[PDB]
DNA sequence: CCGACGTCGCATCAGC
DNA sequence: GCTGATGCGA
DNA sequence: GTCGG
């Protein structure tokens, strides 16, 4: 209901989560802290003790103790300590560069590379993805206003149709959900000559065209069905430049399109809650298909899908439009 | 006591 | 050269 | 770290 009811606590758990993933390299702890952060931020009361919070599904003893220390002292001792730790905080920060995960960050800090400057002084030791992530460190953390998302959509749909009028391109993500701003642009791509049953360079032709009109500027990774890169809007004649933005383009078989749209429309936390319920109801869902689970709990053949609501029907959930799919 | 905790595509690395 | 494992991001 | 077999 409101971030400031227990925001001091949720910040704490979120901070603790990051250090688990990035420094301890313990992903399941990281999730446990965020799972607890989620359920507490939805708690419509100001928490007065660890024991009270422990009633919430996801909060156990160890987190309850920490809330007590926080409520009493207004801080965490393990957190004040790890914040000032040069090794730990450097590793944690370095992972904010796209391409640098917990492993690489630990490897960089170990040979003394602790900052963005140290990184820029050492371009040789970075791979392609990491260099680009370093180059656009600031831009990749900026949000994209909906107005710009719309202009970027204009260029995408236009140039996609120019390569082949039978391409189907849909911008998904938070944009499709109607958010006033997005973190990146998610593009789903579809062509009549590409299905599960079965032209060579369908994804490439779209990418290179977007490169030619000088929209796509860099490539993080590119395979046959999935592209990851950087793009930028053209600025007014003498006006200043737009930030470089992240854009993913994904070629999905046309007969699996709606499972793709649903999956990449999100939201991430919604898309998770859905498939979790689906599994509890006898189905399994991924980016391509929805398959019924057997009596020994094994998946069968992919069911037919001709709309997003079909997948909703299968798992006994009433339809939610993209704008209502945040959680 | 201790195992589960989501999954996909691509770059890169370990190893034959 | 090749297959398979691991790191990574969404 | 938490839940649950
Ligand atoms: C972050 C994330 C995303 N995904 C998938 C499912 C999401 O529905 C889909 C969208 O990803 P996104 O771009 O991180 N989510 P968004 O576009 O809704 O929010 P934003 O404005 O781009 O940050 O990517 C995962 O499967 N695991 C993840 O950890
Ligand atoms: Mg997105
Ligand atoms: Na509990
Ligand atoms: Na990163």
């Amino acid at each position: 209901p409101q971030e400031t009811l227990n925001g001091g606590i949720t910040d704490m758990l979120t901070e603790l989560a990051n250090f688990e993933k990035n420094v301890s390299q313990a992903i399941h702890k990281y999730n446990a802290y965020r799972k607890a952060a989620s359920v507490i931020a939805k708690y419509p009361h100001k928490i007065k003790s660890g024991a009270e919070a422990k009633k919430l599904p996801g909060v156990g003893t160890k987190i309850a103790e920490k809330i007590d220390e926080f409520l009493a002292t207004g801080k965490l001792r393990k957190l004040e300590k790890i914040r000032q730790d040069d090794t730990s905080s450097s590793i944690n920060f370095l992972t904010r560069v796209s391409g640098i995960g917990p492993s690489a960050a630990r490897k960089f800090v170990d040979e003394g590379i602790k900052t963005l400057e140290d990184l820029r002084k050492n371009e040789d030791k970075l791979n392609h993805h990491q260099r680009i992530g370093l180059k656009y460190f600031g831009d990749f953390e900026k949000r994209i206003p909906r107005e710009e998302m719309l202009q970027m959509q204009d260029i995408v749909l236009n140039e996609v149709k120019k390569v082949d009028s039978e391409y189907i391109a849909t911008v998904c993500g938070s944009f499709r959900r109607g958010a006033e701003s997005s973190g990146d642009m998610d593009v789903l791509l579809t062509h009549p000559s590409f299905t599960s049953e079965s032209q060579p360079k369908l994804l490439h032709q779209v990418v290179e065209q977007l490169q030619k009109v000088h929209f796509i500027t860099d490539t993080l990774s590119k395979g046959e069905t999935k592209f990851m890169g950087v793009c930028q809007l053209p600025s007014k004649n003498d006006e200043k430049e737009y930030p470089h933005r992240r854009i993913d383009i994904r070629l999905i078989p046309k007969d699996q399109y709606y499972c793709g749209v649903l999956y990449f429309t999100g939201s991430d936390i919604f898309a998770k809650n859905m498939r979790a319920h689906a599994l509890e109801k006898g189905f399994t869902i991924n980016e391509y298909t929805i398959r019924p689970l057997g009596v020994t709990g094994v998946a069968g053949e992919p069911l037919p899908v001709d709309s997003e609501k079909d997948i909703f029907d299968y798992i006994q959930w009433k339809y939610r439009e993209p704008k209502d799919r945040s959680e």
